């Protein structure tokens, strides 16, 4: 017994005729709207990123084995919750680090060229040239990198391309990157020195919060930053007072907390939180580009998404561990 | 020596007035069609940009006229024949930045591939969902077609490769250097044929006129996303815009286009206007289509290096110290 | 006595420190809530504005209370029963300008029926054409529906009349003056299913709030046309909300909205939101909507007069002159 | 009788082959400039709508006219002097609906005065606040100079009389119903220095060309709001936008302007430009402006009515039956 979450409605046809041997459910909405008798049954479940896998909810799911996200981040999943009832949690580690840090330097270089701006002047007949629209250039700039993964290398690499002299921060410090002129610098050096700041970690304990009011003071004035991780790795209160205060040449967001808000359109439903409103209006600045969590949402992505997804359901069915052991974030036993 | 400036922005103003106090120097904000017949008639050497036409009948009003150096790359605003007839020298700056282009060339393409603007209008109507209308594609699925890999368009073939796109190259200079990095010179109609994005990087002259014109745009893939940085009237506006309407792109990125020193010097307030000053305006309210005021260049370190390449031109020119600006000699001695 | 104001424009701040300058006069630009304690308990005259709470909580740290007079025609913003127990006065200013908020209710119908927002649009894609999607309707030809005909809504039905509208009303007390000019004093449910536009002017009290709900809004025809100048609180905006993602708006016209305060005031950089802020939000960006800050009454004469007759029942409050603001109780003596 | 039917929207094609079958009727959705010569010399009858030029050119070629028919209210695209010359008569539609543009008068009026597009672009940045650069004004408190006191602008003065307005007034022809209403007819130059808000209701004729030009401009009073529904060519479009770059108006409101027709039927598409199509353009982006496409008309039941009298005027002219259509004509029999 198969169940899949908030799939998009395109993707049903698609994984009923791949997964036609099985006993599938499946449901556009998310797993708190599934009904509990379905729930009971579940022995695998599959969910993307909104799906919140609590305790709570899972206690739900006697017969649940195997837990997969369609997604490289599992922080919506408890899995300490899972280890300890022996669930396992598979997801997709790189079905596109490409799709994210091509993301993030289109939004480096939306800012940095201030299109938004030239698009406001163009759109009054103003094609004038003054400082207003003055750009400037990724060669005279320092771009730092907090997290140097999959994605975070990526973009290391394309500044490097780009003639960015490239700060890193990692807990593993890269000999590639290095080899090819990165360098690799405490969190404080990396905050002063840097004029583009990327974020590129997971949702942790660690990361939490990371970049606060204390971290965010260090930055240079007039700083870049960009966040395609995840929200809840910036503190949003701080960011939105800090750009109040003008400390920003331009912000990038694609991830920001309570997004889910947003982009579900739970207000239909009576939730909200001061952090939309502070979103929205962020949203409206020339200097200020906001996308609902789309960086990784290309077609190279979703097809392999779709890929990996079917092969980590027929390898499970069929007890064939060996071959999905790359995709298991809680593993045997 | 009598120095006269045009087109000089308000702002850099205090700079060539201090930079060449000990010269004669006469300086206006306003274009060289504006300046006083007394004023044209003095001057040994004027510094323009790319909007003063140099046409023949605007340099015989100028009989003391030496050299004409020109705060920019191109110089096709400047009738070169006339020039050489006439033994004037001209000048240009070959080299201030040609990453402020390259990396302009690349903003725009990623940009439309990632379907900012789109994106940008969805979230405006609080609509934060996904779906196919903002479905982007990768860089590194695509082939890149660069016309022209001179100094610009060899930087961007560069930024190509470094994005993991293929390359394709078209110029009549086949650089070894480019080749050995993995891209490869093709024909035009190859180029034409294979790219899903085309980036144009040559200078406009009587061969360049019209060369993406309705035959060459019909060569392109369905879905193609062309970008122009080099000139205008490298392009056919009429036939681009059919093909527009008729969904030819996937997007278009323009920051240069005919006609557009009516909108970005407002001439209208004179009386001008043309067809295709509307037709781009109608193309910069689409949602898969960039058009920038011809800004490419327009970057704090471009015109640092402009005042200071310009300042050691006419420094060397009233010294007679021609060979310290041979690589600047577009029209050269004698 | 000791006079405290709040919610002052900064830039009446000197114009009420010069006319009240004989008094002990506090001035605060915050509100009511961000006093402290220490002057709440000195207050014996406070002015107000209406997003000032003066609840029993509040009013409970004001024991030296006599006076409450607020700036504005609504009073609902002030626990009037804990007023009369405690004989605390309430003045308010009943008719600065009702003017003002009709001829907002106008412009607003106007817009909506004309469908000044879609052809904007379209004028800014440079879309000049003709075609059903902005095929408009006419006021003369349509039933408008005024529920409350007080002060600002018998102006409303007035401003109807002459545009060759048939007039529904609804209110409490019938007036001969406005059966005399053609209006039609209806009940609410034949109001609600004749009427092509719609608009509210009464005050909020317990009998009005969420007065046009879930089960009204069902009573209106397919294609109303609904304006709210009133109060937020008088319509439930959840219902509205519904009912307009179920097509059954031609266009909404807002000046006031539940929780409008919170975004009015951005009390979101203290942590406030509700889920109505988004619904409004998003109501706002659509083409048939008008969404205003509150500000139907925002003209220069509105704030005049709001300055003259504020300083009039201050003076003749302090001085024992209560005949002469005999108008302005809403709570009078004794 | 060979009847020729130009300008017809694509929707009314049926409607008036079901309506006029009884006759040899060639219709076309393009103007009278793309129909076949052939099609031209055959016509006993044409009709035609306001971006159809019937100059002495055209009309030369169509040696079998005995009727025009405009489908419109204005008859300035019809060249009177020749048909008179050479007996043809011509027909127009008076009377469809004045409300309509008097109407959207009042719709840009208030849109205007209470600074709606201003405060929308306020609320689409999520600023809900309130200050001076949203104060309004107030109508009752203003003066409205009503320039033409037909039809149309009658209705207008009505309006502003029912907002209390002081109405002032200018026509050649007085008409005692509206003084006897409270309007005041004055000299121009008098209610050009005298009124607040001016609105054009002419026909354009020789006379009223330009009638708004930099010397009458230069008369209002700085602050001024000005509307036009009446003909662009009443007013000289370059003296208006150098007003407006000036600081003169407190708010344009155009639904007609001078080369409309290049925008609205996007002859563009055929070379066609001129720079008050860049004016228009560049003043329909301001806050205190608002550009409308010639839609003041263009109401449901506008196009009933046009619908309607156009059959009745052809059915009356087969027939011979002109004591019918005595109301329609402007050129009349001998
Ligand atoms: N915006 C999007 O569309 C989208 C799409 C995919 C992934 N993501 C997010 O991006 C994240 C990164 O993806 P990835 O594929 O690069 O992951 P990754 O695991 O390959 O890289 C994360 C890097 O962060 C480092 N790191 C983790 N915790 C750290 C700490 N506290 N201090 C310093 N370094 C630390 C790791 O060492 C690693 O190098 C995902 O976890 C997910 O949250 C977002
Ligand atoms: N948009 C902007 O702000 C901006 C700024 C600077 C330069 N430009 C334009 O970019 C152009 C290129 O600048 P660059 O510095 O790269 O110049 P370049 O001279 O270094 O490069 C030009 C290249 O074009 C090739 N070429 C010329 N004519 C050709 C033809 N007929 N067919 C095939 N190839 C041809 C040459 O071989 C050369 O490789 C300039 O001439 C200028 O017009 C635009
Ligand atoms: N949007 C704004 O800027 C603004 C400005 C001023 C006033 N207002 C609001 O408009 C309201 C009306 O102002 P006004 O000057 O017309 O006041 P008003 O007191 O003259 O009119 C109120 C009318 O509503 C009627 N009414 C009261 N309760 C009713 C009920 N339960 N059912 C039917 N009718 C009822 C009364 O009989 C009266 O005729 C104010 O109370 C305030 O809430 C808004
Ligand atoms: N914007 C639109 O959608 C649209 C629609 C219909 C009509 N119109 C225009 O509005 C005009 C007026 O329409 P109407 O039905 O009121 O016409 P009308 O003939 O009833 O009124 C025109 C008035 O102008 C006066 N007038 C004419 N020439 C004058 C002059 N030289 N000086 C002073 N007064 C003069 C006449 O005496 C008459 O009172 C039409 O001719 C047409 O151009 C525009």
């Amino acid at each position: 017994n198969v169940l899949f979450t908030s799939v998009p409605q395109e993707d049903v046809p698609f994984y009923q005729e791949a997964l036609k041997d099985l006993s599938l459910k499946i449901y556009t909405t998310d797993v708190s709207k599934v009904p509990e008798n379905e729930l009971k049954k579940a022995e695998l479940i599959s969910v993307f990123v909104y799906d919140k896998l609590t305790e709570e909810l899972l206690s739900k799911m006697p017969r649940l084995k195997l837990i997969h996200t369609r997604s490289v981040g599992f922080d919506h999943i408890d899995l300490d919750y899972c280890k300890k009832k022996g669930i396992l949690v598979t997801h997709i580690p790189a079905y596109s680090p490409e799709s994210v840090a091509e993301h993030t330097f289109a939004m480096i270089l939306t800012l940095v060229k201030r299109l938004k701006r030239i698009e406001d002047r163009v759109k009054k007949l103003n094609f004038s040239q003054d400082s207003e629209i003055l750009a400037r250039e990724l060669n005279r700039l320092t771009l730092g990198v907090i997290g140097t993964g999959r994605i975070g290398s990526r973009v290391a690499m394309y500044g490097l391309a780009f003639g960015m002299k490239v700060l890193c921060y990692d807990v593993v410090k890269r000999e590639d990157l290095k080899e090819k002129g990165c360098v690799y610098t405490s969190l404080d050096e990396l905050l002063k020195e840097s004029d583009v700041i990327s974020l590129h970690v997971p949702y942790t304990k660690e990361t939490h919060h990371m970049i606060n009011e204390e971290r965010i003071s260090l930055m240079k004035d007039g700083v870049y930053l960009i966040n395609t991780a995840r929200g809840k790795v910036v503190d949003t209160d701080a960011l939105y007072r800090a750009y109040q205060r003008g400390k920003f040449s331009g912000l990038g967001l694609d991830v920001f907390e309570d997004e889910e808000i947003l982009i579900l359109k739970k207000y239909t439903e009576g939730k909200a939180t001061d952090k939309n409103l502070k979103i929205l209006e962020l949203a409206c600045k020339d200097n200020v580009i906001i996308t609902p969590h789309i960086a990784y949402y290309t077609d190279k992505s979703l097809e392999r998404i779709r890929e990996e997804t079917v092969k980590v359901v027929k390898a499970f069915v069929k007890g064939d561990l060996e071959q999905i052991k790359g995709n298991f974030v809680v593993g045997p036993s």
